[PDB]
């Protein structure tokens, strides 16, 4: 289909169109990407991702069209620790994507250690909300919590300072305009605090024509819950 | 998802989200539900169907919600003969639905011979565009071409006389309003010739909460091409 759209105002336990990977699972009308104990408390060493089952037609070679898409979502992070890790990410990847071996912790369940920073060995675009930046383990991160745009590498092509607020929902709008090739990210807290970051990227030289969209999260030695509360997505092919 | 929407202005050959069953296949940016020979002509004894891969949440018991949906599509029938058979149908059925044994010809690939008229044995709602009605084989049909609403039986609960026009596209709009429970069908040829048939049906009593939507067509001894040219669909769960 040239256009596809779907919305999850909440996440009831009875799902049919979501592909669960790793420890991801639904609890209390929300997606808990990372594992939690019986008390609903976050645990270490966990990775989880979800993907919408239907494939998205991102671009079409034969007709010179590229999709205009928008992803609006809401999530909250919670941890009794002062340094909850590692973060959650909205990503776009080939349809057959699976959790890479050893992609836990700072790799956010998106990259394999061996090629995490090799832009030539990956095919993924992701917007990360990264809360762990210890300069000794996450050597690629700026020294502070941040929102980053990742293009085939865990080392963001760009970041902006971000404030982690325990138990508060962050509303995010990610959009791509094929005309300007601008990928824009706008995130806000309920008090109006706003964050914005934009990047120009030709998705055609990074991803195949058909892809799957979803979320990924992980916790290494430090942990926190990564709760996806809502998500709506829309995509339509346009001439360029 | 509470809401799902997709649109196929045309049908390029590289499909990812369509389930092809029987003889259905893509040709010339359109879906040929029934088999055709090399030079593109219709052949006898052929059944074919397609379903969108993502499951549609038709109703949710926990919230007492039912989806309002709208399916828009156009198709054309072509046949060297003037007695083209057997027809095309838009249908909604459980997710695991498959072509029943011996459902060719007048059964349109939707019902099994032994239970075609047993309502309590089927789970399907379909809008049929029936062009063959010989009373010896299709004993359940009115004596003329027609559009019918089928609820668990090949014997339509409601029909309207219809005119088959070889090689001309029929634009169809099917809508279900959960508030009134009316399933409305509006079909028109480009010259404005309009056909309307409606029926009140409580979908919760006929189909499971999650379903799949698609098209089915077949030809027995008599034949014609069943070309699905475009298809748009949208459903949203609502409180009544
Ligand atoms: O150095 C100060 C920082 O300490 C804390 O962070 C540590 C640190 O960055 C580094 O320390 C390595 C070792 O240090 C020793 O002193 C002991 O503390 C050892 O236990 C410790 O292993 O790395 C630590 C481990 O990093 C993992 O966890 C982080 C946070 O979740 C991830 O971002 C990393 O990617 C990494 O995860 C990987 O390894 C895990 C197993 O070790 C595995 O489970 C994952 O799947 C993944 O492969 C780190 O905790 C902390 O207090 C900082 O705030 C402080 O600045
Ligand atoms: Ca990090
Ligand atoms: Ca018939
Ligand atoms: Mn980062
Ligand atoms: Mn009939």
């Amino acid at each position: 289909q040239d256009s596809l759209s779907f919305g999850f105002p909440t996440f009831p336990s009875d799902q049919k169109n979501l592909i669960f990977q790793g420890d991801a699972q639904i609890k209390n009308n929300a997606v808990q990407l990372t594992k939690t104990d019986s008390n609903g408390n976050p645990v270490a060493s966990t990775v989880g991702r979800i993907l919408f089952s239907a494939q998205v037609h991102l671009w079409e070679k034969s007709s010179s069209r590229v999709a205009n898409f928008q992803s609006q979502f809401s999530f909250s992070l919670k941890s009794p620790l002062s340094n909850g890790a590692d973060g959650i990410a909205f990503f776009i990847a080939p349809p057959d994507t699976t959790i890479p071996s050893g992609s836990g912790g700072g790799l956010l369940g998106l990259f394999a250690p061996g090629t995490a920073q090799n832009t030539s060995a990956n095919q993924v675009i992701a917007v990360e909300f990264d809360t762990f930046y210890a300069q000794d383990s996450n050597t690629w991160d700026p020294n502070y919590p941040h929102i980053g745009i990742d293009v085939n590498s865990i080392r963001s092509v760009k970041t902006v300072k971000w404030d982690r607020r325990d138990g508060q929902s962050l509303n995010v709008l990610v959009t791509f305009n094929p005309s300007t090739r601008n990928l824009d990210v706008v995130a806000t807290y309920s008090d109006g605090t706003r964050y914005e970051v934009s990047y120009e990227v030709d998705v055609r030289s990074v991803l195949p024509e058909w892809v799957r969209v979803g979320f990924s999260a992980a916790s290494g030695e430090q942990y926190q819950t990564h709760t996806l509360e809502s998500w709506s997505f829309t995509s339509t092919l346009l001439y360029t």
